[PDB]
This record gives structure tokens, sequence and C-alpha cells, in this order.
């Protein structure tokens, strides 16, 4: 295959990978996975990603990769001229700290809104977990504001892989009952991101 | 390097990587892990710390030079960070996401099922064998080792997972694992 194929769903974390591919100036083929019919849970998609999640990335040799953070580092690795990962190990580690925080904590908090059935069986448990999301996401936003976002981007002046990842997650905040406006650095960050060519490109492709 | 860790937690995976890289470090017992650099920079998140260790000791070969294999390694690491450790965390840290005692009982009761499902995925789709990438050790391996160590306690019988069993046996034989055991890290 000449180009990368990205399996994605609008409004999901898969969009972070699309943003990175756009920043890398690489051609790619987006494939929409339709949550409205639970396409991600069906045999055809499970043959692509047995975990039943987006994103998944199909490489030129048909290898399938999964996990947003891994795909972001992959894009950087195949497009070094985009400068998406700092050469300084400390700065790159701060970039990855932000990414793993999003993967392990902030996305996970968001996931308890609609995917409570991953960890519980009772309806009352789902209602309990759903009710806590505005508070858990606000606490995550607090940490982003104080300990992740140097400003304007995660690493400060320099855009990096942490930024598309953070952007897509922070895009969930209003919908999760958290005012992004209450966080000045997050607000400035979202304004810079919204103005970038990569983000305009994915919007034009119907991803946001 | 100063590493803040707690025995029997995921922070130990970082110590294992530092041992593999043959870097000197001062373990400080206490989230962990946290890594204090000489300029007093504090770095956090296991997966980020693992890549940091490989970045400062490139001759250790802890990350494949092939970007595909490196992405497969990181896929395993993010899976552990986002799914398997998370599933485990609902056993005793359910209060992160719920308030009602009935929700905690529900969560507790699912842990053997969620952890077994993760073990199934590890066995079939992460662990090529003997290590994550096959014959070649990588950053994914210390991460997987510490997480798989929780399986028995979470109600999952590892004996029924032959690749996980082989993997744990190979890890136990490594100098890095013997070293963190010698330091009381577990
Ligand atoms: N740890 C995974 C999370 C992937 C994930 O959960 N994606 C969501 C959308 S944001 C999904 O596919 N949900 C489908 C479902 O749970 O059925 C990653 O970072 O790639
Ligand atoms: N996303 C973090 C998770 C760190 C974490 O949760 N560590 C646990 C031990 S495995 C902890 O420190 N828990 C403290 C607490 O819950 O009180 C990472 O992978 O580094
Ligand atoms: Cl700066």
């Amino acid at each position: 295959m000449v180009m990368l194929t990205l399996y994605f769903t609008p409004g999901t974390i898969s969009v972070a990978v699309a943003i990175a591919i756009e920043e890398a100036a690489l051609p790619y083929q987006p494939v929409r996975v339709d949550f409205a019919t639970a396409e991600q849970t069906k045999p055809d998609y499970l043959a692509i990603n047995p975990k039943g999640r987006v994103p998944a990335l199909r490489l030129e040799d048909d290898t399938i990769l999964t996990e947003t953070g891994a795909l972001l580092d992959y894009v950087a690795a195949i497009a070094p001229k985009a400068g998406l990962v700092p050469t300084d190990p400390t700065a790159a580690a701060q970039m990855r700290s932000a990414m793993y925080y999003l993967a392990s904590t902030m996305h996970v908090a968001h996931a308890h809104k609609m995917r409570g059935s991953r960890w519980a069986k009772q309806q009352s448990s789902f209602e309990d977990m759903t009710a806590q999301v505005p508070e858990t996401m606000a606490a995550c936003a607090d940490f982003v504001e104080s300990d992740i976002l140097r400003g304007p981007y995660v690493l400060g002046e320099d855009f990096s892989l942490a930024d598309p990842y953070l952007f897509v997650v922070c895009n969930w905040l209003d919908g999760d009952g958290v005012d992004t406006a209450a966080y000045p650095k997050i607000t400035t960050f979202m304004q810079q991101m919204t103005a970038r060519a990569s983000v305009a490109a994915v919007k034009d492709k119907g991803m946001l």
C-alpha cells in the first residue's frame, strides 16, 4: 500500500493521530468506524483490532498498529523532518509524560462516562461512575493547567506529539461538564491548536 | 538519577530498566514512579521514564531501531498503561471513579474477569515469546513483568498462560530483576 490507513471515529482519540499525520505532511487514507452501529464491536473490525477500539493504523506492509501514543511516536519516527519529538531526552520525556498521563488517567476518567461496563455490571454503578465525570475531568484539567501545559503548547514554544493528544482530550471537557474557559493556559492552547493547518485539515475531513 | 518507588508497584519497572541500562541510581522508597534528574527536573509516568532511560543509554539497545517494531513495543506499553493497569486499579482504587459502596463491590467482583481478559490479550496479541518482541528484550518487558506479577493476586491463574509463564521465568533469571529484588523492590 502506498499510504497509511487510519481507522478513526469523529470526536474520538483517533483524531489525535490524524492531526499528527497532517503535521507530518504525509498522505493517508482515513477509514471511518461507525459507533452508531457498534461497527467497532463486530467481527470485521475485530479482525483489524481485536481490542475493538479506534485508532488503528495499517502500515504500507499491512501491519496493524494500535494505541494512540504508540501511533503518535510512529508518525514522528517516519517523519523526522516535522520535528514532532524533541531531540533533548528530558524534553521528550516531558512530552511522553503528558501522553501517558492522558492515556492512563485523563482518557480513562472520560471513559467512565459511557464505557462503565468495562469495569462494572450494575446500572447503579454506571450511574454512579457517570455522575463523577465532571469532577474527575475537572481534576485532570487542574493538573494539565498546573503541571503539563507550559504554554502555549505542552513543551512551551515548541509543538510536539503531546499537543494533538492533549487537544483531542481537552475537546471533551465542555461535553463532560467542565468549562475549558476556567483554565487560561488550556484556553490559549485550544486557540493555538484550532488555528493550526493540521486541525483545520481534520475538521475539513469531518473528524471533529 | 534518583528514583522514587514503592515496593510491589509499577515504579519497579523503571528500576528494572535502569539496571538493564547499567546506569547508577539512588532508589528512594515512598504517585510513584518519579525520576529526579541532576538539574532537579522531576519526570513522571512509567512509560515516559522507560523511554527516557533508553534515550540516555542508546547502546543498551532497549528500543528497536526499526520504527515498526518500536511501535509494537510502545503499543504494549500503552496497553498496559491504559487498560491492564487500569483494570487492576479498580480493585483497590475504585474511589477514583465512583462514590457508592455498592459500586465498589461491583468493581471488585469484576477484577478477576477484567484481568483474565487482559491476560488473554497479552497471551495472544502482545507476547510474541519469550519476550514481547520475541527473542529480543525491550522496554515493554519490564513493564509487562511488573503488571503480570499482579495476576495471581487478582484471581487469575498464570499457570494456564504458557507464554506469560515462560516470560515470567525468563525475566526472573535476568540480572536486572535479581538486582531490584536484592534492593527490596519486590
Ligand atoms: N488506550 C486506547 C484507547 C482507545 C479507545 O478506547 N478509543 C475509544 C474512542 S476514544 C473507543 O474506541 N471506544 C469504542 C468502544 O469502547 O466500544 C488508545 O489510547 O488508543
Ligand atoms: N499512570 C501512572 C500510574 C501510577 C500509579 O498509579 N502508581 C500506583 C502504584 S502501581 C500508585 O502510586 N498509587 C497511589 C495511590 O493510589 O494511592 C504510571 O503508569 O506511572
Ligand atoms: Cl519555551
